[PDB]
């Protein structure tokens, strides 16, 4: 009862995490570290503009908060979680060593071929001679990175000459993302999702970290669950502790399903958490808190959790010239008229003197409907969206149609 809580990070996922923590009736304050616009604007949510770890660490010693949560890799990559748990405190995240399993894709391709992952063969090449011979033997289609996906093998060798060239196999079928809480043994898995990781609408123009996600994904059923589960989240969550280095924290990983229902691992990564995170944060029933709590303790299998059976689709609102360097400082108007239609979660948001809520980032907002069937989801997240505006945004207007044209 009374608890206070830490939520480290400034994205979107991070404000879903922190206000969906805020609604365990046994918490009374999640302080977001920095947080963003929207975060402030949250009851029971308060900013903290610190960043150093052992200043956070005295922060959780002067305001006896319970327990810590990461969101972004940075902090990871860093070792924040080794210097807390040094420190005698708890937090739920990887330490710097098991999050080399979302930082580094040279480790984890390792990794996935050493505990037989299933994940797109892989291979980096010093000049041309074995780079062609490679592609010789393994067939197009193949992906050629230093990123043209060569449909045919002349494509892949005109692509090996005009470029360290990576190359890697082209995964066929459709994306999921597949989240789930490890303790370092056990696993509780979140609801599924579908990202939409292009910029514009009919999945064309540039990569993204993703446009919008829904929640649960119906490529992923129950058989192809089963799959994932028993040939990359298990045996991934294993080997980690066969490593001697077990994974503990949320495991974002991108999936691509192929016809046949087999998925393959895309990689570990962050940006299969994000806006993915928002949806189904919306959808949980059960106490998050509780849940941590349960998973920083090891016990991740004596808790459960229960999803609210609508659907839930987030779209995401960018800023001008995103996923290039963004246009920031432009006014957000009408977040303010929502209402019961939806949810907004800030990601790039901050506020001035005079109290404006601006843009400062890539994407800004993402803005979350439920709907008792995906159609009814989609229709509720873009009439919340509605009324919101600032200069040069941009999204798109098809988010979660590969679930309802299905
Ligand atoms: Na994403």
């Amino acid at each position: 009862h009374h608890m206070k809580l830490l939520v480290i990070g400034n994205g979107g996922r991070e404000h879903a995490l922190a206000w969906k923590l805020a609604q365990s009736p046994k918490v009374e304050t999640v302080f977001v570290a920095p947080g963003n616009a929207g975060t402030a604007i949250e009851s029971k949510l308060q900013n903290i503009a610190l960043t150093a770890y052992q200043d956070l660490i005295e922060f959780c010693r002067k305001e006896n908060i319970v327990f810590t949560v990461v969101g972004p890799e940075a902090p990871l990559a860093a070792g924040i979680v080794d210097d807390f748990r040094a420190a005698g405190l708890k937090i739920f995240g990887p330490t710097q060593y098991a999050a080399q399993l979302e930082s580094s894709k040279d480790f984890a391709k390792a990794f996935m071929v050493k505990y037989n992952i299933p994940t797109a063969q892989y291979q980096t090449f010093e000049n041309a001679d074995a780079a062609h011979d490679y592609v010789n033997q393994k067939g197009a289609p193949i992906v050629i990175k230093a990123v043209i996906v060569a449909m045919t093998l002349d494509e892949a060798h005109a692509a090996i000459d005009d470029m360290r060239v990576v190359i890697e196999d082209f995964l066929q079928g459709e994306e999921a993302s597949f989240i789930v809480m490890v303790d370092g043994n056990h696993v509780l898995p979140m609801a599924t999702s579908q990202d939409h990781k292009r910029l514009l609408d009919g999945d064309k123009g540039p990569n993204t970290g993703g446009m919008g996600a829904y929640s649960p994904a119906p490529v992923v059923t129950p058989a192809v669950y089963e799959r994932a589960m028993n040939e990359i989240i298990l045996p991934t969550v294993a080997g980690m502790k066969a490593e001697g280095h077990e994974f503990t924290g949320f495991l974002y990983a991108g999936l691509m399903i192929d016809q046949s229902g087999a998925p393959y691992t895309i990689e570990f990564n962050c940006r299969f958490g994000d806006p993915e995170t928002q949806p189904i944060m919306s959808r949980l029933n059960s106490d998050l808190a509780d849940l941590v709590e349960a998973a920083i303790d090891g016990r991740l299998d004596s808790v459960k959790a229960e999803w609210n059976p609508q659907t839930a689709v987030g779209v995401v609102l960018a800023a001008q010239n995103y996923p290039e360097t963004p246009k920031k400082g432009d006014v957000i108007s009408g977040l303010d008229d929502v209402n019961r239609i939806g949810k907004v979660f800030h990601a790039g948001t901050t506020v001035n003197e005079k109290g404006d809520v601006l843009t400062n980032g890539g994407r800004i907002l993402c803005v979350v409907g439920l709907g008792d069937d995906v159609a009814q989801a989609k229709a509720k997240a873009y009439g919340a969206l509605e009324k919101i505006s600032f200069d040069g945004m941009q999204y798109r207007k098809d988010i979660a149609d590969k679930a309802i044209n299905r």
